[PDB]
């Protein structure tokens, strides 16, 4: 048991700096997700993440916190249960998302990243595994999770942007990291959106060119810097190359034009003649016997 109304269960995976568990609400009977961090770690970070989660509450696509406290030898946070990550669905769709599905996700993922920025934070871990779909009536709503690597980019009181600086502690997934990260440059808002661009091309292509190579981080960096966007996005609509170029060229402290980025794909969504039924690839899978 955990807290007051939550029972513990399976270990379902590992988040950034912690372990994730299935939980069952005793009062309402609903299922929940629980994060546990051992107390005696010399670098405790669960409480920091929880406060960020609390700051994000009320926004679209932010998981609702049910409880957060201490039990036994663990700090504990309780989230509403959500659906599979975009990586899970990507594998279920044979690692191939249709252009319509990619654009549908892109619109929401940009707004999730914008909302976090609107709360003075940068995610710094933008990857498919950190986007989870909702459940039930929210089955078409993309959530954003795992604020363990998040970091304030402007002062809450004055909005003063953090200074341009060297940050060589490579933090985040290498495959989707911004080139600025590889060059040991402090991440800013442009870096979250640049990482998202690599995610979108990941969905389009099925694998990024710098896949399957401390040593590997340098190799990924070299291939990322040796890959022109024209080569990376060859065969796909120009908006993806336009999106990446806009994020890469964005100034360090500049506020991104989120609306322009979303409209890039929305206009392409309309021009391609796609229905807005909000039907994803995984809603079209067929099933049967073995
Ligand atoms: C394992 C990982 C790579 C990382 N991770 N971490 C969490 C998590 C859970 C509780 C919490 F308090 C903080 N994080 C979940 C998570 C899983 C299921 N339903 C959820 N709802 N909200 C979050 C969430 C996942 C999923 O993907």
């Amino acid at each position: 048991r955990v807290g007051n109304r939550y029972r513990l269960g399976r270990k379902i995976g590992s988040g950034s700096f912690g372990d994730i568990y299935l939980g069952t609400d005793i009062a309402a009977g609903e299922e929940v997700a629980i994060k546990l961090e051992c107390v005696k770690t010399k670098h405790p970070q669960l409480h920091i993440e929880s406060k960020i989660y609390k700051m994000m509450q009320g926004g679209v696509g932010i998981p609702t916190i049910r409880w957060c406290g201490a039990e036994g030898d663990y700090n504990v946070m309780v989230m509403e249960l959500l659906g599979p990550s975009l990586e899970d669905l990507f594998n279920f769709c044979s690692r191939k998302f249709s252009l319509k599905t990619v654009l549908l996700l892109a619109d929401q993922m940009i707004s999730r990243i914008e909302y976090i920025h609107s709360k003075n934070f940068i995610h710094r871990d933008v990857k498919p595994d950190n986007f989870l779909m909702g459940l039930g009536k929210k089955g078409n709503l993309v959530y954003i999770i795992d604020f363990g690597l998040a970091k304030k980019y402007r002062d809450a009181r004055t909005h003063q942007h953090i200074p341009y600086r060297e940050n060589k502690n490579l933090t985040g997934t290498a495959r989707y990291a911004s080139i600025n990260t590889h060059l040991g440059i402090e991440q800013s808002r442009r870096d979250d959106l640049e990482s998202l661009g690599y995610v979108l091309m990941y969905f389009n292509l099925g694998s990024l060119p710098w896949q399957g190579l401390r040593q590997k981080y340098e190799r990924i960096s070299e291939k990322k810097m040796s890959t022109p966007i024209e080569v990376l996005c060859k065969g796909y609509p120009s908006e993806f190359a336009t999106y990446l170029n806009f994020c890469r060229s964005l100034r360090f402290d500049d506020k991104p034009d989120y609306s322009y980025l979303r409209q890039l794909f929305r206009n392409l969504f309309h021009r391609q003649g796609f229905s807005y039924d909000y039907v994803f690839d995984w809603n079209m899978l067929k099933f049967g016997a073995s």
